[PDB]
């Protein structure tokens, strides 16, 4: 059940649960960026991680940013074996640019359990 | 563990319904009329609170008909097991038509997603 | 755990992982379609599937199409008992039309584990 986190620069922040019982770990921007109104952006984190066996890491939205700033996460599927820098894709569905500073929390990581070793069987009909 | 506890906060709430014993999610119903403006967003009241099973969180996920026919996308959507407030549905309207919601309309579904909720974070110099 | 796939036409492609340890099975368009700028569309796949017991099929976005083309999946909850054709609903949040050709990978299927046998208990307080 280990979540291994690698901080790639001094600007990274270890992901943190917002509360003791939160489903997700908040993910912090490591560099300023603005997500334009009715536009999108890719936020740097300067982190890598290896999620637990049996999961993938889902980059999910924070509800406050959704309501107040019209922000939704895009993409969001991080494989357990990914060792590159994790990036957060954000869409801004509002009419106001959304300014992000280093150290702002921009999403939350959820360790989603999945079946990642299914046997695929082709059949004539599911019926 | 295999119990979903549901608190109704108003007479106009609806207990979420699966219907088919093998559907993924429980339908979530608006408890108050609301209009989601075109190219805009809104927060739908449900007048329910719930506690999902241990080892899950509640994901507010889209109904399929609304996405195609109305340009509606479900936003936010992560409900913690220990949340006791009113559950609200965040909807974005990416179409050019306002989307009218009436009390009793199905607006989303709740999926009890299994997660690792007790991981230990280990900070390492390299994942290699 | 078995993922059963029904191919409804010769234009369908059996879903494939992008690599041996990918989380998701890439889903292929079976017919050309254009997703309009700032609008949405529905991609045919000409497949049906029955996911493993204990899961549902989530139609999740690919990161490249998100960044490059402004594409987000919509809807995307495939119940284990759904036997119809699975279509991929795409939102295009960009101001550019997105053209899809038969055989393009347009989304990824994730076999998400869930509690699908909970019992509802109505209580006066949590
Ligand atoms: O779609 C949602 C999302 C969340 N909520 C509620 C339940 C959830 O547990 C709580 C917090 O969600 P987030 O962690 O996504 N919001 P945020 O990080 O902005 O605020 P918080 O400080 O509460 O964590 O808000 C909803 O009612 N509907
Ligand atoms: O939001 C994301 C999504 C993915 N990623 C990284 C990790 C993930 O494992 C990797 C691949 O994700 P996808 O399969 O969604 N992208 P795509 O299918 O476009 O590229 P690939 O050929 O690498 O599979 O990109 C992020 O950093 N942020
Ligand atoms: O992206 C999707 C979403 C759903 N579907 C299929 C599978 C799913 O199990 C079935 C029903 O989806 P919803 O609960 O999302 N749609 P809704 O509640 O509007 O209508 P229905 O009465 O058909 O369930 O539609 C797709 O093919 N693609
Ligand atoms: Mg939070
Ligand atoms: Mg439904
Ligand atoms: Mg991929």
């Amino acid at each position: 059940k280990v979540l291994k986190i690698q901080l790639r620069s001094a600007s990274a922040t270890v992901p943190t649960k917002g509360s003791a019982t939160a489903a997700g770990y908040d993910i912090y921007a490591s560099q300023d960026i603005t997500i334009p109104a009715m536009g999108q952006g890719m936020v740097s984190t300067d982190i890598s991680f290896t999620v637990p066996v049996g999961t993938y890491g889902r980059i999910a939205p924070r509800s406050g940013l959704a309501v107040k700033n019209g922000i939704q996460t895009g993409a969001g599927v991080v494989d357990r074996d990914y060792t590159g820098e994790v990036k957060v894709v954000l869409f801004n569905h509002s009419q106001r640019d959304f300014a992000i500073k280093k150290g702002d929390r921009v999403a939350q990581l959820i360790l989603e359990k999945i079946v990642d070793d299914a046997q695929i069987v082709v059949v004539d009909s599911l019926e």
